[PDB]
């Protein structure tokens, strides 16, 4: 079992949710990323189990990456799907802030909502070796 | 002196340009990226001087990256700066398409138009890996 799962938005977070794979995998860790590791089969399935198998929960907030799960009301968007199973299980969820705004609480679906309580790391162009000593002192 | 330039548009190319950097090192390449290697003076000039002194030019084509180039009689965009000294000093240019669309020469100045000519290589977010060895592959 991986011990980091990379959520993120195919959109505007492809290009930090891959650096952030090989930064964290030169430092041992085994991260999940789905282009890498999602694999044969009914991909709801075996997403859902790679956030339950992952004590590590990075979330990469590009700008505008929860538009998506704003009335996302029947849990049909991914990123929204993958918070939620990481908050259910305990994971240590670990946002990474790149440009991101923080919604009001309100106009997230409620099985999310706590996911702004979490304290995000914001990342740094300039000071990229700082910022990955950072998120591997938040990794557990 | 690095061996690897690494010319981008930090407003779209930050990041492919900062994941282009840490796997050329990871290969055992020197690679000069602004945020990393850009140091004391007056830039102006350590900046040209550090794209003659690497053998290669890596130039990051994320959406829109040539815009700022274009109209720029004077020469005073800092892609468009880099991209003719590349040029004018016969250097190996790989272009990266990153959702770029080829202009028409024509809306580019005489002195860079030439870096159309090139052999370009694109990024595959879901083949990465076949993409870096590539790039490593048009290196000299
Ligand atoms: C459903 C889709 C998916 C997988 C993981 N996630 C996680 O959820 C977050 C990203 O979600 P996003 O909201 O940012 O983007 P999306 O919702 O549009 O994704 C779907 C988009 O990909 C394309 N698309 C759709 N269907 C397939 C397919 O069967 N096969 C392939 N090759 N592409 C497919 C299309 O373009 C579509 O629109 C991340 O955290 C993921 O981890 C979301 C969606 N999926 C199965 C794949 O990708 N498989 C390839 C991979 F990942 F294994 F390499
Ligand atoms: C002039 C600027 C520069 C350097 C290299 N390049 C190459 O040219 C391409 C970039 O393309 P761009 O179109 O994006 O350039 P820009 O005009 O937008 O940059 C302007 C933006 O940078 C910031 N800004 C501006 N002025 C300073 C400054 O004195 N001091 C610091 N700390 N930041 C500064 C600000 O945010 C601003 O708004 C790449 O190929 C670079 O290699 C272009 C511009 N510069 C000196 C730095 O950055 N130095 C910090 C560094 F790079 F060492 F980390």
């Amino acid at each position: 079992t991986p011990d980091v799962f990379i959520s993120y938005r195919r959109n505007s977070g492809s290009q930090l949710a891959s650096l952030l794979k090989v930064h964290l995998q030169l430092h041992g860790f085994s991260v999940f990323i789905d282009v890498e590791k999602l694999e044969a089969g009914k991909f709801e399935d075996k997403l859902i189990q790679s956030v339950m198998g992952a004590r590590n929960f990075v979330l990469v907030l590009s700008p505008g990456a929860l538009d998506k799960c704003m009335q996302d009301h029947d849990c049909k968007d991914w990123v929204h799907k993958e918070i939620v199973t990481a908050l259910s299980c305990g994971k240590n969820i670990v946002p990474i802030i790149d440009g991101f705004e923080w919604p009001e609480p309100q106009v997230l679906p409620e099985d999310m909502q706590a996911v702004l309580t979490f304290n995000g790391i914001k990342w740094s162009h300039e000071y990229q070796e700082a910022t990955i000593e950072k998120i591997i002192r938040f990794l557990q």
